[PDB]
């Protein structure tokens, strides 16, 4: 009744005469499927599989085959017993762009039994050849499924029939539209990870049908089917510089740049939601895609871009009055990847003037360099959601100077000029930040963190001309008392205030200053009055959080490792005043400490942690140190635990 029906159903479906008593039991099977869903794989798939290879011309045979195997594959709680929404989800969540959110070993039963031989994945691929709408459909999603839990067999097998990708992609041509839609997520998952496939594809004028459905289904109005398509262009574009290279030499950037535009070039309203975020989104990274960074074509690609509109488009998305908080980031961070380290773009870049705006915020039009208008925004556009823009600011700049020496040091001139400038007369300036105090800078306290930020990006010792930069910055002037030691002031100023940020920020940044710079070092130890408060800082009771008392040893240690007898505070001297205070065994225990059991222990090592970040219980993120700083004590962690001990 269930162990005399399954096994005796199995029988007839493969020992009966003639092909009807046949797919009759298949049905009883089929019938026994939701309930008896493991004894009939267990009794029932092997038999299932071999009369569906046997009667693989009898159109009612093969549908009631698929249907039963679809059934089979979860054990669902849904009303689709075929789980045909789940088999979609799958495609997307495994493959698909920005998804939005029950596999077994009987579900892995089925995808083992179908890729054992390449013999049933180039069954299913001739059944794309059969007239029946429902069994095309069915073989997609059987396809999908199998493809969401033995991607590798499933691939191979699919490979090692040479149409079945032409095949394939020339679903998107089928005449029912539901085919169209599977196919489309069947080719994300075929696709995704595999140089081959990617090669096939790009024979089978992909972008051009894609674009085409994309445009007949409403652009970034258009709902999944869109995120799909858009899904599919990236993963046959990702990490594969040929597929890129003919992406952009074959008419593809006026149609993003169509694309990207249809929010900015409406006479009427663009209405916003989480769907057409994702696809502009999606759009933006697809630009992205092209330019990967530290790959011999990208130049060529950043020129490529930089011929179209599409700098233009991306641009005029990021300084729009109404872009969604979380695709200003994006077109932002996309304009970085053009632009980055691109002699044409960095100058071309330096030319575009903006209506100025405060994205922060919840009259005469005047407009401002870009330059000026990310500075401004990465100070001063202090809001909970404009982190991810400010951040984008950031890397927007960086870009924009990156190899660009000429433009850095013309850059830092200029800023030194308007902090100078203020002096002679009687907000978009990293000097005023770095060098004056503000009363309320708790309120706001990135701006100082974007700022030693950006300053240790100049200040990098292998920019070839680090020395030029760093000796403009340290020779500024604020009243008769230069950079270095005008920052030690708001450093100790600062040790004794509530928000924990801005001692780090200027911590981690006079660590980095004065790590290999002598003369840096000597400035810093011109007046003791600074060590004698950060010595005093260092003999604190810690109340079970210390990374402060550690990185004000450190900044100690290391004014120590670059003293030589020529300084303001003699080598053999400075050593005497700290090795008697602190000593050698605190002070090794405080950098150990530091790597181990700090802020910077809980530093996520991921390089674009900072894009996603972590917000704390107050709403603010948790980011605390630079990607220089992190580097440099990484890359030099022994010597600085090493700075005493040597003698």
């Amino acid at each position: 009744s269930v162990d005399e029906t399954i096994p005796t159903l199995c029988d007839r479906v493969e020992n009966s005469t003639l092909i009807s008593d046949r797919r009759s039991a298949v049905l009883g099977l089929k019938a026994f499927s939701r309930q008896y869903r493991e004894s009939v794989i267990a009794s029932g798939l092997k038999p299932l599989l071999n009369t569906l290879k046997r009667d693989y011309m009898d159109e009612d045979s093969v549908k009631a085959i698929l249907e039963t195997i679809l059934i089979l594959f979860i054990r669902g709680d849904g009303h689709d017993d075929l789980t045909r929404g789940w088999i979609s989800q799958q495609s997307r969540l495994q493959n698909g762009k920005y998804p939005s959110p029950q596999v077994d070993q009987f579900s892995l039963w089925i995808a083992d039994a179908l890729t054992q031989s390449e013999d049933l994945i180039h069954l299913l691929v001739e059944f794309w050849e059969i007239d029946n709408f429902h069994i095309r459909l069915y073989t997609i999603q059987l396809l999908e499924a199998v493809m969401a839990t033995r991607p590798l067999k499933a691939r191979s097998a699919l490979i090692s029939l040479p149409t079945s990708i032409s095949t394939m992609v020339s679903l998107l041509d089928d005449m029912h539209e539901p085919i169209r839609d599977e196919a489309i997520l069947l080719l994300m998952a075929v696709v995704n990870d595999s140089p081959h496939v990617q090669k096939l594809v790009a024979f089978e004028n992909i972008f051009e049908r894609l674009f085409s459905i994309i445009e007949e289904e409403g652009g970034l109005r258009g709902s999944l089917v869109v995120n799909d398509c858009l899904s599919l262009i990236n993963n046959i574009l990702k990490y594969n510089t040929s597929n890129q290279t003919l992406f952009l030499e074959t008419g593809n950037l006026p149609k993003l740049a169509h694309l990207l535009s249809e929010p900015i070039s409406q006479d009427e309203v663009f209405f916003w939601n989480d769907q057409r975020i994702v696809n502009i989104n999606t759009a933006l990274d697809i630009v992205s895609l092209t330019v990967e960074p530290g790959n011999t074509v990208t130049t060529k690609h950043q020129n490529a871009l930089l011929d179209s509109s599409v700098l233009m488009v991306v641009l005029r998305l990021a300084f729009f009055h109404n872009i969604p908080k979380k695709v200003r980031p994006v077109a932002l961070l996309t304009a970085a990847n053009m632009v980055r380290s691109n002699e044409h773009a960095q100058l071309e870049f330096s030319k575009i003037d903006v209506p100025y705006f405060d994205p922060s915020l919840p009259g005469p039009i005047k407009l401002i360099p870009v330059v000026s208008i990310l500075i401004n925004w990465m100070l001063y556009a202090n809001s909970v959601h404009t982190f991810d823009t400010r951040v984008a600011c950031s890397r927007l700049l960086k870009a924009y100077f990156m190899d660009n020496f000429d433009l850095q040091r013309d850059f830092l001139l200029k800023q030194v000029q308007l902090c100078n400038n203020s002096t002679n007369n009687v907000k978009a300036n990293l000097f005023e930040v770095l060098l004056n105090y503000d009363a309320e800078l708790n309120l706001n306290p990135f701006k100082l963190f974007f700022t030693t930020d950006i300053f240790m990006f100049f200040f990098q010792q292998d920019h070839k001309y680090s020395e030029e930069l760093r000796e403009i910055t340290r020779n500024v002037t604020t009243g008769p008392l230069k950079a270095i030691q005008t920052i030690s002031e708001l450093l100790t100023t600062s040790l004794t205030a509530a928000d924990i940020r801005i001692p780090i920020s200027y911590l981690t940044f006079l660590i980095y200053w004065l790590f290999g710079d002598f003369k840096a070092t000597n400035d810093f130890l011109s007046d003791k009055s600074v060590i004698k408060s950060l010595l005093s800082f260092s003999y604190q009771i810690q109340d079970e959080d210390v990374t402060i008392k550690c990185l004000v040893t450190m900044l100690l240690g290391v004014a120590y490792e670059f003293s030589s007898k020529e300084s303001p505070f003699p080598r053999k001297e400075y050593f005497e005043f700290i090795t008697k205070t602190l000593g050698k065994d605190n002070y090794a225990s405080r950098i150990k400490q530091f790597k181990k059991d700090s802020y910077f222990s809980k530093v996520d090592m991921n390089e674009d942690s900072i894009l996603t970040p972590e917000l704390d219980e107050t709403g603010l993120p948790k980011v605390y140190f630079s990607t220089y700083f992190i580097q440099l004590f990484n890359e030099n962690i022994y010597r600085i635990r090493t700075a005493l001990s040597h003698d």
